[PDB]
């Protein structure tokens, strides 16, 4: 009457590879929710030959700017200040509503950065403010990826809302030179776009003022805006989960525990042949 | 007397396939030791509604603090220097023994920070040190996420301790305005463990002192504390290698393997049936 | 004549499942085609017990240095402004060519950093620019990781060119101490290599000039060089696809179609069997 009993024994090895197929359908199952939530990122570094010039939209106001030269050589050469003029730029003044008010027009100033990142060429603006009652001298700017796209896109006024809620405008200090040097992430978000972030490191020097050794003192802002490195920082969010790598092996492993199913009943069968022996 | 070599030769498929299988599994062995010796990163951004209010552990010492004021508005208005008053901090004075060193008291001064990203909320603190020997003006400061988490919790005057060891403590300067945009990361230890760290980015603005314009000249600083961005910058070392996905392809290659031996078992019956037609 | 029809039948079941198969085998190959463009990173901090005295490439060209004071103190005790002497370095100064020009001479001094970050000693310099024309006061430096490896490399004057390419040179400003606390960043790309990178958050801090009150104001210069965490920040870009996990992936996916069509071909049988019962 045990002969049922050895029945349901080879029967256990169907039981318990079930249960572990189930169970490890369910950890597959929840290992995919967990890396379809947050995905991998993955850095690459892309060396381009040369920038597209970047779009640097500083924000004046009162401040009229003095000059500009670009300079291919690693440092700018001595300066004359107080003295207006000079100016080599593209540069290009345009208005705008500030989309995060719409209650006061930013006045703005286009330039057009450098582009010859292994040449080193660089961008040296200069700027004034006559005595004020600002009782803090800072002129913020904002840097959009290239300038000729400004220059042709239609209706700029709305491009420039675009880039400033885009981008972000930190300020460069007044009474010493402030060495920018821009570097560019194209970051991808995976539903098929590419999104351009400039990531700047400052470093300011000290302005000796005994050059001028006046009574008048007035605020003046010096900037340099450079490229950093030849390389172009590009961060991808890698889907580490695709509903193809993970069903491929799911359907391996159910094979792996029909073939475990299959020794069994084999197994089971040299165990009747032992019994059958005793 | 050749056929035990014909034998042999049916065999060799078990044995190149026996040593690829002893290959496969030693790579993938390998493989998972290393994919678990250094995990793989994986950032996600979560945008929030407001922040939780956090604690600026200023250290002045001796500098008595001018005013607080909290700005909704993008812009501080203008100040009014040396003159105390206008606080509108909830504050509180707060002190404990250096983690460190247990060797010297540090007075302390705690701040509620900005709440509402959106709303452009910032601190803006006021502090003076009439003249001393110091030599170098600087009160360096501290940043845990929610002040009040340290309001609430029981014997702060250690939970402050665990702060300072915890996050890390930089200066802002003494003469100019420090611009300090703080940011959160929620980084998550695969521990089961979630750690808040501040990563912020200055920008210093020189103070014109040609309003005061006295006989005094006492340092004085300034700050500004503002949260850099609605998002929080959350980071998770995540385990590319668990112990079930690589089981299961082990598994996979092994009955890869076991139905080419099938298959070779069967060429060699198609072969023996080709020389019995010789 | 509709026997043929039931024949084709039967046989749609290879025929989607042969299709299915190279579909998966062409997501596959695609997949691992993207997987092996951009691989994945991963970072991983090595806390180490001690640093290896780094070396501080420091540029000051005409500008003598006046001291040198290792910290072991978190605060650089009170110093004496225009006193030369002082120093305690195991400074040393070496010349070269610019790699990047060739043209001209860079005079350049090195210095042995910081070594115990748990201790945190800190380099402590002190510099003097008796005025000149340069209009803005500024000492670059540079910092690559081992000192005595510099001391003992046969022909360091191609070796310090080999840092000027690999490492970058920021400059600290002049007028205010710059608090610059360092970090390592041991980078592997993946052809068997290990790049040491530095990576600095400087923290200027005004000098009130108001101790000597003369009329030299002659420009003077300040550092502190510190390591900033006693973790060293690796990351090495780990290959998110091996030749291996895909390939035994793709072979337990083509069993997963063998045994499907074998279930297919009985579930032709059983088709057949129902057939003629009908
Ligand atoms: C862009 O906006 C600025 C600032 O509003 C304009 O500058 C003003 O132009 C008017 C023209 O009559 C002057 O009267 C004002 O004195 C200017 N500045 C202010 C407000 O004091 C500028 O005109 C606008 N764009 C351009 C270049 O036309
Ligand atoms: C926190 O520590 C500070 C600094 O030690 C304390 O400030 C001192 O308070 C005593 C009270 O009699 C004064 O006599 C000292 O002049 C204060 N500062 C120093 C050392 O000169 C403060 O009292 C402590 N906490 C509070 C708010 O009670
Ligand atoms: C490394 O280069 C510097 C700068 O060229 C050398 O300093 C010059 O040394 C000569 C020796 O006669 C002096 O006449 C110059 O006045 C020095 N500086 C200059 C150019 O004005 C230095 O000698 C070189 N290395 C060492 C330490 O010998
Ligand atoms: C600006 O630079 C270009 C470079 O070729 C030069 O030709 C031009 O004369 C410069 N303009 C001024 C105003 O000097
Ligand atoms: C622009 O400002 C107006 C108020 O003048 C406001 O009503 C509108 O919502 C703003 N535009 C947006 C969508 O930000
Ligand atoms: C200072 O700037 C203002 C314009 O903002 C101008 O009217 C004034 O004449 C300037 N002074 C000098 C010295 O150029
Ligand atoms: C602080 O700000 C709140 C905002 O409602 C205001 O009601 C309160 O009067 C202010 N306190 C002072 C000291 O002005
Ligand atoms: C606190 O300082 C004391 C010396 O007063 C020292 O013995 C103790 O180890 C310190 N606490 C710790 C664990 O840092
Ligand atoms: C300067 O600060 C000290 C307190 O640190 C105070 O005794 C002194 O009166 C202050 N001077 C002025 C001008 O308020
Ligand atoms: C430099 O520091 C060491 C530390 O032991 C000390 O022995 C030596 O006297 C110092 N040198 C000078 C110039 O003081
Ligand atoms: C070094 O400068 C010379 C010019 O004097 C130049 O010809 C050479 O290419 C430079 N070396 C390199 C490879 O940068
Ligand atoms: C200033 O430095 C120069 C050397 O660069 C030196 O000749 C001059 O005597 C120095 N002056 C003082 C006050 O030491």
């Amino acid at each position: 009457c045990l002969k049922n009993v050895f029945s349901v024994l080879l029967i256990f090895i169907y039981l318990l590879l079930m249960a572990v197929a189930v169970f490890l359908v369910y950890r597959t199952i929840t290992d995919f929710r967990e890396k379809l939530k947050h995905p991998v990122m993955s850095v690459s570094y892309k060396e381009v030959d040369r920038y597209d010039a970047p779009g640097i939209a500083l924000y004046p106001g009162q401040a009229q700017l003095l000059s500009c030269k670009h300079h291919y050589e690693v440092i700018p050469p001595l300066t004359s200040p107080g003295q207006p003029g000079d100016m080599n730029c593209t540069t290009q003044r345009i208005n705008y509503t500030d989309p995060f008010s719409n209650q006061t027009v930013k006045s703005a100033l286009i330039v057009q950065g450098p582009r010859e990142v292994k040449k080193r060429e660089l961008v040296f603006l200069q700027f004034r403010l006559n005595k004020s009652s600002e009782d803090f001298s800072a002129i913020d700017y904002l840097l959009f990826s290239s300038f000729q796209e400004f220059l042709q896109s239609p209706n700029r006024v709305g491009f420039m809302q675009a880039c400033e809620s885009a981008y972000s405008s930190w300020k460069f200090s007044g009474g010493f030179r402030t060495w920018v040097k821009m570097s560019l992430v194209k970051t991808k978000e995976e539903d098929g776009r590419e999104a351009v972030e400039f990531r700047q490191e400052t470093s300011v020097v000290n302005y000796i003022d005994q050059r001028p050794a006046a009574k008048k003192s007035a605020q003046l802002f010096f900037v340099v805006f450079e490229w950093k490195d030849p390389f172009i920082q590009k961060v991808q969010d890698i889907v580490t989960a695709n509903p193809w790598n993970t069903i491929a092996l799911l359907c391996g492993a159910f094979l792996a525990l029909f073939k475990a199913a299959e020794f069994a009943k084999l197994s089971i069968k040299w165990m009747i042949k032992i019994r059958k022996r005793y």
